């Protein structure tokens, strides 16, 4: 079994993102305030991390996704999740 | 062995927290300024994540436990930790 | 092979840091707006959380690093990396 999460915040409502690393797959819950709700990241990993910051009112999120020793980085900009320029040589 | 940590801070001097999980249990350690000790929580579960945020000055802290394959959501509001409305299906 | 991430990230720029564990190793990957770039954090470890918090202009950066169950903090207070007072008793 064994699940492996990682947890963001922002606001005073606030809102949290979780993601879940299960059986090399992350995807994320969300809470705006009022009950939690699938988000849309689904993308492949066995270890996540996540940060996430406010430009005025708009959030950005980063998420560490990594298989192996492969880290890939997702970004959140208030449209869409699209792959990062990160790189590590692991 | 092998003991996994979660960490999260507030404010400026800063209060610091820090969660590990060992050997299917998790306890706390806190930094208020001025050495280090032991915080009250104390929940079972093999991996943690955390994330914290701020109304005006009063804290509030979710820690993310997980043990196997189930994940259960733990709130600092101020005043004892209670178990929070998270849910996933994995 | 299995690495293990932790980040953090501040201001609105940002300045993000992802460190990852791999093998006994932990390093830094570090990202100012253009380009990222390895960090000056090098420590031995198979776990890693980490937490950072502005003090005005000044980032303070707090990295847990773990080997087997004993964690060491490690502390960026804008010159050097330094080992910080944390103990716990796993
Ligand atoms: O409101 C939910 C949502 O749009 O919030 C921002 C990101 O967390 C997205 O993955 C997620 O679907
Ligand atoms: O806009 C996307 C981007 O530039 O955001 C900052 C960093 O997360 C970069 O790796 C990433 O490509
Ligand atoms: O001052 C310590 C304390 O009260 O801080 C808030 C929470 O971290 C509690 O678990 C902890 O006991
Ligand atoms: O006051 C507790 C609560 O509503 O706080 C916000 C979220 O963490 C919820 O899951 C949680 O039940
Ligand atoms: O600009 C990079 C750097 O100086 O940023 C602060 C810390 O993350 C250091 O380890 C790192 O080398
Ligand atoms: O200046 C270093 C220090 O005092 O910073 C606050 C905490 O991280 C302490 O463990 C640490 O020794």
């Amino acid at each position: 079994s064994s699940v492996q999460t990682a947890a963001t915040s922002w606001g005073t409502v606030p809102s949290i993102r979780v993601y879940t690393a299960n059986n090399g797959k992350i995807t994320e819950r969300c809470w705006d305030g009022k009950g939690w709700y699938t988000g849309a990241f689904n993308e492949p990993g066995d270890n996540v991390s996540v940060t996430s910051w406010l430009v005025g009112s708009a959030i950005h999120i980063r998420v560490y996704a990594s298989t192996g020793t492969t880290t890939t980085e997702w970004c959140w900009d208030g449209n869409g999740w699209t792959k990062g320029a990160y790189t590590a040589t692991n």
